[PDB]
């Protein structure tokens, strides 16, 4: 019997603005031996997501930070996960962990070697299931239709664009980067434009689309949404899945959208979780998702930071847009 | 046979509204008519409507314009065999007393109209805000019973149909208005539940007051800070129905703070703007047809905040906007 020193990620200090390396605090735990029923995981590659910005809010100072992984099992006394099988857990920021099987799933069956495991936590994982659902469910896109889509080079942006391309759909995307915006245009995005760069928002989105937007992909919100709102065709619909441009900053409160926009143009707004989608619906989407990115038709990029002790940094920087793609930590 | 002129009063916008309008944005004009051609028909104003909208419409206006509005007239004189003498129409001439038509923009009046409603009520509760009410309700916020509803501006014009045609489709209704004389009024026609948003200590504790269980459906015509208010009481996928937002008319351009990311989000509110216009035809007909229907079976009683006199009109659509209306305002000629 050899000793387990699981490293943990600590919140060593709540966030104020964005995120800093000292708000972060390494622990490392000697684990106990497993009882029946139980399995010792150890991280494979772990996710850092927008999310963790907000629900770092409810943690107890000190606690570890909330976040899924894909993880090994190292040891088993649970015959529903054998050794050596891979598993998604909600382990946080860890190393190593042991779980009675709570909050374990198990992978797609029948995962190609050939696919990265690290696909299970962007594009064949939760932020594809956002994607999927925000777009084909919430927006309801069925072709022909001009799809606006923010953070379009990040991980749930890449994906609505390229499931609104194989629909048939025009789509535009605004990224935050000359780079970004290269490799979307390189994807299939009609048009997409660098946000931080526009003379006028608002040219931005009429040169991008004189004709206006069926349905717009919220993942920013804040003055961009305000933005687009004018540029919305009657009758169109709003996906709100994120605002990210609020989430550092959610102490000053955003200005308000013009009602005349909602009103004249009878908008429709909707907010969305992606955890709504459950049972049938949700593997259908994954095995979707995973058909898709086998047929080439959903390209991905995954930004990768290695190593464990680089976990914070990565998720500062995917806060800031350092990211084209899934941002992702191998252990 | 000898003529006589007529002369015809107009009220114009003087100057576009900054803030709240006052009189002085206001000008009256008399124009001696000419006489009929062939094919027009002279009308008189019966009764005028004052509405909200107004208030925006009027931005697209060139200054020494008539004001929009929709009116009652009856047709004076008739060289239009379509309109006889004596018949009573509405029209979307505006701020006027008496205008010349050749029947291009003349709706008649709903047909087999009893003499016992008021002729006015085609301008409310049997008309435009009455519409709004019920396809704002019955269509956007999709209300099938059991529901629990907030209405703002509940003792207005939209607000007083809404919450009565909820009640008589089986829901829990919840207003708010800007008086303790319209809270009792509200009572008094049905409302489980209203408040006075203007004295009451909290917004959000007087919402959670009126409804613990949260909000199935806000029928929204006020916007602005109360609809931040309410988001965070709404049930889980809760619909709001954006029908006005009369709390920023008087600052399109200097907004308040907008609604909260995460109560849309976190509840998966779905929030809809309409155009009480988008509903035409056959629909729109079987709607007046349902409101004469409940208005004569009691089911939808009516107040009219009547203004007599063509010349308080600009003073009638000031304090409407103020909110001295309990029900529809209108003015009589
Ligand atoms: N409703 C749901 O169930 C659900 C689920 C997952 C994610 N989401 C939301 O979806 C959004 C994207 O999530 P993700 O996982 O795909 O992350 P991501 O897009 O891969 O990474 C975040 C990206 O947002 C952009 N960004 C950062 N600050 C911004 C700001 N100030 N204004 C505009 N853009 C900014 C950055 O790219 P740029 O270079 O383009 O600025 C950054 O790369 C987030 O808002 C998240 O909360 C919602
Ligand atoms: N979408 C459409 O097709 C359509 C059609 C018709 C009407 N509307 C809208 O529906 C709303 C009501 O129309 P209406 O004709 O029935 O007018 P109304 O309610 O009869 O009269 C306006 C009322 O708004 C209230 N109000 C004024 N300022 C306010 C403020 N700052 N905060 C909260 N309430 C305020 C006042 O009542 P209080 O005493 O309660 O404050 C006032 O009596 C308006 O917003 C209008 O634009 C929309
Ligand atoms: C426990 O199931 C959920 C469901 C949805 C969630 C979260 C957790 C968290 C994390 C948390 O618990 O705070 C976030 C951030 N969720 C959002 O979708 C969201 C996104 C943007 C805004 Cl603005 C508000 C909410």
């Amino acid at each position: 019997e050899f000793m387990v020193k699981a490293k943990s990620w600590t919140l060593k200090k709540h966030f104020q603005g964005k995120p800093t390396q000292s708000d972060f605090e390494l622990k490392t735990v000697e684990l106990p031996p497993l009882k029946n029923g139980e399995v010792l995981l150890e991280a494979l590659f772990l996710s850092v997501d927008p999310y963790m910005r907000i629900a770092s809010k409810r943690l107890k100072e000190g606690a570890v930070m909330m976040g899924q992984q894909v993880a090994r099992v190292v040891e088993s006394k649970n015959s529903a996960f054998p050794a050596g099988s891979i598993v998604l857990a909600q382990s946080g920021w860890t190393t190593h962990f042991i779980s009675d099987g709570k909050g374990l799933e198990k992978l797609l069956t029948e995962w190609p070697d050939k696919l990265p495991l690290s696909l299970a936590l962007g594009t064949i994982g939760m932020p594809g299931l956002t994607a999927y659902f925000g777009l084909l469910e919430v927006c309801g896109v069925k072709g022909g239709e001009t799809v606006l889509v923010s953070a379009a080079a990040g991980a749930v942006g890449s994906v609505v664009g390229q499931i609104a391309k194989l629909k048939g759909c025009k789509v535009v995307g605004a990224a935050g980067s000359d780079e970004k915006i290269a490799y979307l245009k390189q994807i299939g995005f009609d048009a997409a434009f660098n946000y931080k760069t526009v003379n006028s928002l608002e040219e931005a989105l009429k040169k991008a689309s004189p004709d206006g937007y069926d349905c717009y992909f919220d993942n920013v919100g804040g003055e961009f949404l305000n933005t687009v709102l004018s540029q919305m065709k009657d009758f169109g619909k709003i996906a709100i899945c994120g605002a990210i441009s609020v989430y550092n900053r959610m102490d000053q409160l955003p200005p308000g959208p013009s009602p005349e926009s909602i009103i004249y143009k009878q908008l429709r707004i909707e907010g969305f979780i992606v955890y709504r989608w459950q049972g049938d619906v949700r593997e259908k989407a994954l095995r979707d998702l995973m058909k898709w990115v086998l047929e080439g038709k959903i390209q991905y990029h995954e930004h990768v930071t290695k190593g464990f002790e680089n976990m914070p940094a990565a998720f500062i920087e995917m806060l800031n847009g350092a990211n084209l793609g899934k941002a992702v930590v191998t252990a």
